[PDB]
Parts: C-alpha cells; sequence; structure tokens
C-alpha cells in the first residue's frame, strides 16, 4: 500500500516557490529522515520541472505533461494515474506541485510534508482544500527566525486518518 505524499511550502494556503528541488525545510531533529527519502520517484507538474531545470539525482523522476517530453532523463506521464503506474512498487511516491498537481492527487493521497513559512511570499497557486476530519497531524515543530534560521517555520507531517 503505497505512502503518496504531498510535499509542499506554504504561506496561508499560498503555494511557496521553494529554491531547493525538494520543497521543504526539515528540522534538525528530522535530518536522519532525508536519508530515507532519496530514492523514492517524485511527481512533479510540467512548469515544476522546469524551474529545477534538472532531474533529482538518484530517484525516479515522473513528469506530468500534455506535451512532449523534453528529457531522456525523466520519464513522462501524461495524467495523476500514469504517473502513479510508473512509480511501480516504489514504496513512498513524493508529489511535489505545483497547484493542480496537488488537487488531483489529494484523494489519493495519505500523507503530507507541509512546512509552514509564513512570512515569505505565496506564489500565484492555493494548495488545495482538505478536509480537517480525515486529516491527523501526527508530527509538528515550529522554529524561530535566527541566524541560522531567515524565516520561522513549521514543519508538520499530516497523514490520513
Amino acid at each position: 500500500a503505497m505512502i503518496i505524499s504531498l510535499i509542499a511550502a506554504l504561506a496561508a494556503d499560498r503555494v511557496i516557490g521553494m529554491e531547493n528541488a525538494m520543497p521543504w525545510h526539515l528540522p534538525a531533529d528530522l535530518a536522519w529522515f532525508k536519508r530515507n527519502t532519496l530514492n523514492k520517484p517524485v511527481i512533479m507538474g510540467r512548469k515544476t520541472f522546469e524551474s529545477i531545470g534538472r532531474p533529482l539525482p538518484g530517484r525516479l523522476n515522473i513528469v506530468i505533461s500534455s506535451q512532449p517530453g523534453t528529457d531522456e532523463r525523466v520519464t513522462w506521464a501524461a495524467s495523476i494515474e500514469e504517473a502513479l503506474a510508473f512509480a511501480g512498487n516504489a514504496e513512498e511516491v513524493m508529489v511535489m506541485g505545483g497547484g493542480r498537481v496537488y488537487k488531483q492527487f489529494l484523494d489519493r493521497a495519505n500523507r503530507m510534508y507541509l512546512t509552514h513559512i509564513d512570512a515569505e511570499v505565496g506564489g500565484d497557486t492555493h494548495f488545495p482544500d482538505y478536509e480537517p476530519d480525515e486529516w491527523e497531524s501526527v508530527f509538528s515543530e515550529f522554529h524561530d527566525a535566527d541566524e541560522a534560521n531567515s524565516h520561522s517555520y513549521c514543519f508538520e507531517i499530516l497523514e490520513r486518518r
């Protein structure tokens, strides 16, 4: 039963365009989990792939697009169903935007990694509405702005309940 994880950085409910390929700010006490994520396929929309400018190394990159693929290094899919099929028997898949992609995956998703960075400027897309009764905040950690953290943020893991 595949873990299907939405990963997004948010300013209120607006999706933030992150410089890092993976849109999270991971707390120090979860840094270990980063090692676990390295082999997990990533699924993203065409514009998100364009913004990164190359594949995330060492893992399957799946890009959803209605247009012909422009990079042999990644796998091109025309729908979220095809994208999941390409993920095969991966234990977990990371879905990383944009807004439309999150909305389309929401029903099938069963985990979210949300980085709430309120002081930043969100982009022109909103993260989809989700039902609070369906989702449990299982882990939440706030860090204040300081000399090593330019923005205060809260990293949250939600799982379906």
